[PDB]
């Protein structure tokens, strides 16, 4: 899927 | 899935 | 929070 | 928060 990553 | 990750 | 909305 | 939107 669409990939959001919030590190 | 779509993935969503709030490290 | 970040918002991820996939419709 | 950040936006993604995947319409």
């Amino acid at each position: 899927g669409n990939n959001q990553q919030n590190y």
